[PDB]
């Protein structure tokens, strides 16, 4: 079965798009090397179509069957609640697309006589009808990267009355199943320290450790109707409402299998049978099926005390090395297993045996030290799409800010204190704009966040030791700077220089903007001062954070 089908209309676009890095008076200070700034446009859909449409075969085994029994015992005991419009109505992103029907994100959010009459209608129309198809736009997303240039992504979604109904349904589920499931290697509930941990404990628990990610290759499109009605029996095994399981049947039957394509204008651009990006499902649906493949691969390929650590598609494994050779050999065995389950690689699986080179979720470990000289692993990245979009971002306001995102997970990094933390920083006080809160995006999911507050958040997430990091490992660093190079971005020498500057501006302000001054650029000093907690930080709303990833699921926290 083919992953999509397509009649020839166009993927249109809904707005001008820009595809060249704009320019304003502070780029130059940022990145030097424009041209290598991009961000994917329409123009690019077809090449995308043409590597997402490919024919799907799976061969279903004993193992497949096995660790879904038990996925499914463990789904059993979920209990799992019915949303009111009312709170599926306050998980709407206030800046989400309005319907097609005469009513927008914030008529939801205010609980309009309008939207809630629609989504009640809805909602019916889901209990009587378990058939008919329901609509979908597909759109083409404009991201930035750096060169070497990728085609657009594409999002496939339904109307907001349905995202509404999603959520009533499912939200429950989709963010308490997978942790029962799935127990620790399900990803989404550990914040980047806790991650770290999570990957140096089992790293550790084993005699000599092997571990290993695998990237499947458009993984949504390799998602199967058969992989799509599993997902839905797992969840119907929790403890639900009679209501609740015909929706979900519903939604199952017409949405998530498949449906039909629409593109900005109103034109059939074709049909899907996949992995639709844009529900609430995606995350979860793309986590167990990940999870149920790669299990049973494991038990095909015979691979020694595994644990897996998955958050949607993205897969590490770490076991007990059989042998440099064996090893080899086993992950040949998985890749075969994970083929025959329709999950075939993108790049090869290669055997690690050093924890910092697996890189899962663009990301990989790393050392360094603390105040004391102790050593602390911590989560970091390659900087260049980071940077590519915050130089994207310096000229132009966008929808969701990666820049403050970035700052948020990779706080003890060097590339997000140095640069990001130090630039946008003296950006938001020229404009006097510390105290106004900004939509990042956090496994998915929306937040509306002051930098103002981003010294508290920073501490919770990681701990104080994210404002005292120091002596980077040489890789780090070396990546880094190679990376500075590529981008024309001034060198650390200059962002030390900047954010002495850029604290000295904070501390003056006194009250929050000080916080902010002595807390994030306390690197940038010769004599450092003590870094202690600061009150407001438990007093701080964040478990809720790291539940579950919500990636295209249109959530508001
Ligand atoms: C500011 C970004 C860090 C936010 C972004 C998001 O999901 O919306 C988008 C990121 C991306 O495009 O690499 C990242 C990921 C989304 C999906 C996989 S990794 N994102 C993450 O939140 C993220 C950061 C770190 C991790 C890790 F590595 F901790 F598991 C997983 C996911
Ligand atoms: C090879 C040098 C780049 C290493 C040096 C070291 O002592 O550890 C010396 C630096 C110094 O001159 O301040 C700095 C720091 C050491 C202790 C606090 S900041 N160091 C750093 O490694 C460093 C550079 C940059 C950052 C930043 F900005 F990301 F916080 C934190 C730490």
């Amino acid at each position: 079965s083919m992953s999509y089908t397509w009649t020839g209309a166009l993927i249109t676009p809904c707005a001008a798009e820009e595809s060249k890095l704009p320019i304003n008076a502070l780029s130059n200070s940022l990145l030097r090397h424009h041209n290598m700034v991009y961000a994917t446009t329409s123009r690019s859909a077809s090449l995308r179509q043409k590597k997402v449409t490919f024919d799907r075969l799976q061969v279903l085994d004993d193992h497949y069957r096995d660790v879904l029994k038990e996925m499914k015992a463990k789904a059993s005991t979920v209990k799992a609640k019915l949303l009111s419009v009312e709170e599926a109505c306050k998980l709407t992103p206030p800046h989400s697309a309005k319907s097609k029907f005469g009513y927008g994100a914030k008529d939801v959010r205010n609980l309009s006589s309008k939207a809630v009459n629609h989504i009640h209608s809805v909602w019916k129309d889901l209990l009587e009808d378990t058939v008919t198809p329901i609509d979908t736009t597909i759109m083409a997303k404009n991201e930035v990267f750096c060169v070497q240039r990728k085609p657009a992504r594409l999002i496939v979604f339904p109307d907001l009355g349905v995202r509404v109904c999603e959520k009533m349904a499912l939200y429950d589920v989709v963010s308490t199943l997978p942790q029962v499931v799935m127990g620790s290697s399900y990803g989404f509930q550990y914040s980047p320290g806790q991650r770290v941990e999570f990957l140096v404990n089992t790293w550790k628990s084993k005699k000599n450790p092997m571990g290993f990610s695998y990237d499947t290759r458009c993984f949504d499109s390799t998602v199967t109707e058969n992989d799509i009605r599993v997902e839905e029996s797992i969840y119907q095994c929790c403890d639900l409402a009679p209501e609740a399981r015909q929706a979900i049947k519903s939604l199952t039957e017409r949405l998530y299998i498949g449906g039909p394509l629409t593109n900005s204008k109103g034109q059939n651009c074709g049909y899907r049978r996949c992995r639709a990006s844009g529900v609430l499902t995606t995350s979860c649906g793309n986590t167990l099926t990940c999870y149920l493949k790669a299990s049973a691969a494991c038990r095909a390929a015979k691979l020694q005390d595994c644990t897996m650590l998955v958050n949607g598609d993205d897969l590490v494994v770490i076991c007990e090395s059989a042998g440099v050779q064996e090893d080899a050999a086993s992950l040949r065995v998985f890749t075969e297993a994970m083929t025959r389950y329709s999950a075939p690689p993108g790049d090869p699986p290669q055997p690690e045996y050093d924890l910092e080179l697996i890189t899962s979720c663009s990301s990989n470990v790393s050392v360094a030290h603390d105040a004391s000289g102790k050593r602390v692993y911590y989560l970091t990245r390659d900087p260049t799409t980071p940077l590519a979009r915050a130089a994207w971002e310096t000229a132009r306001h966008t929808p969701v800010n990666s820049w403050l995102g970035n700052i948020i997970m990779y706080a003890p990094t060097l590339w997000a204190r140095m640069i990001l933390m130090t630039h946008f920083f003296s950006i938001l006080l020229a404009q006097e704009q510390l105290e106004k809160a900004l939509d990042c995006q956090i496994y998915g999911a929306c937040y509306s966040i002051e930098p103002l507050d981003l010294p508290q958040i920073i501490e919770r997430l990681h701990g104080l030791s994210a404002f005292s990091l120091h002596s980077y490992s040489p890789g780090e660093i070396n990546r880094v700077a190679s990376c500075l190079r590529k981008l024309g971005v001034p060198p650390l020498r200059v962002w030390r220089h900047r954010a002495r500057s850029v604290r000295a501006r904070l501390l003056s302000q006194g009250g929050r903007a000080a916080t902010c001054g002595k807390y994030l650029f306390n690197w940038a000093v010769k004599t450092k001062l003590k870094l202690t907690p600061i009150p407001a930080a438990s007093q701080l709303d964040l478990s809720s954070w790291f539940v579950a990833g919500y990636s295209g699921g249109d959530i508001y926290h």
